Order: structure tokens, then C-alpha cells, then sequence
């Protein structure tokens, strides 16, 4: 574990992370996809060997010895708000199980279901609170990656307000 487990947020490509493993915002079919998924495919394409997994689950595939945790958030275009919320919470619980199983001291994580799977809604708070619910009992340093300047500020505020 980290000596003083922390949350941090950085605004940059998660393909450039400084953590011991990465969470991919994956699709269920293990396809290169778009956004974070496409960045992860470009950086760690070896990790997409048998990475297909259902919605609400995470499946880790090693790129060399570097773990890529493929976490499949729901596409809110396809799910009802209720069932999408349930699957999004479940995907993060499976991320916390994998981070724990791997014994890493740090993990790079994007906000699941916030991009093209958002169904055109702002899900920063929904997705971040499910991240916290799952990761709070872990002792890994968690570094959240985002691209939007206003999201960085809002994530940073949510982190700092619980310290
Ligand atoms: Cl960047
Ligand atoms: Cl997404
Ligand atoms: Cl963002």
C-alpha cells in the first residue's frame, strides 16, 4: 500500500500516467474504441488480447508487466438511469478488487461513463462518487485523469473537501 493513501487529479492523457497500473474506460468487446480507450489502445495494444468483458466488470491484461485494468462502464444511451447507475457502481467495485489483487501502490483511473457513454449528460459527480465508494477502502494512491479544465477544478474541489 501507499504510506498515506491519497487522491489526486491531473488534466492530461492517461497514456502518459506515472502510476503502477492504468484503468481503461473499455468497451465490452475489447475494441480500440474512442477517447481514453483509443489512447490506451495506442499505448498498450498488447493489453487488448482477450480483454472483452461484460458491462459492470473489469478484466486485467498485462502489457509486458504493466497491468491494464479494462473497466466496462455502461453506455447510458442503452441503459435506463437506474440500471446504468447500478452497472457504473459495479464496474468501479471490480476495479477496486483488481487494484487490490495486483498489489499496486498507485493506479491511474479515468471517470467511467463520462464521455461517449454518458448519453449526453454531465456525469462527473455520479461517476466520481462511485469511484470514491469503491476506492476509499483501498490503500493505493489514486490519480484521476481528465481532459476538461472545468472538470479538473470540480474533481480537485471534491477531493480537497473530504480531506
Ligand atoms: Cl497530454
Ligand atoms: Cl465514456
Ligand atoms: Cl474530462
Amino acid at each position: 500500500g501507499a504510506m498515506a493513501p491519497s487522491y489526486r487529479v491531473k488534466r492530461m492523457d492517461i497514456a502518459k500516467n506515472d502510476e503502477e497500473c492504468v484503468v481503461n474506460a473499455a468497451n465490452p468487446r475489447g475494441l480500440p474504441g474512442d477517447g481514453v480507450c483509443k489512447a490506451v489502445y495506442k499505448k498498450w495494444p498488447e493489453s487488448f488480447k482477450n480483454s472483452a468483458t461484460p458491462v459492470g466488470t473489469a478484466k486485467t491484461v498485462m502489457c509486458g508487466t504493466y497491468p491494464v485494468i479494462h473497466a466496462v462502464g455502461p453506455n447510458f444511451s442503452n441503459y435506463t438511469e437506474s440500471e446504468g447507475d447500478r452497472e457504473l457502481a459495479a464496474a468501479y467495485r471490480e476495479v477496486a478488487k483488481e487494484v487490490t489483487r495486483l498489489g499496486v501502490n498507485s493506479v491511474a483511473i479515468p471517470l467511467l461513463s463520462t464521455g461517449v457513454y454518458s448519453g449526453g449528460k454531465d456525469r462527473l459527480t455520479q461517476s466520481l462518487n462511485h469511484l470514491f465508494t469503491a476506492m476509499d477502502s483501498t490503500d493505493a494512491d489514486v490519480v484521476i485523469y481528465c481532459r476538461d479544465k472545468e472538470w479538473e477544478k470540480k474533481i480537485s474541489e471534491a477531493i480537497q473537501m473530504r480531506t
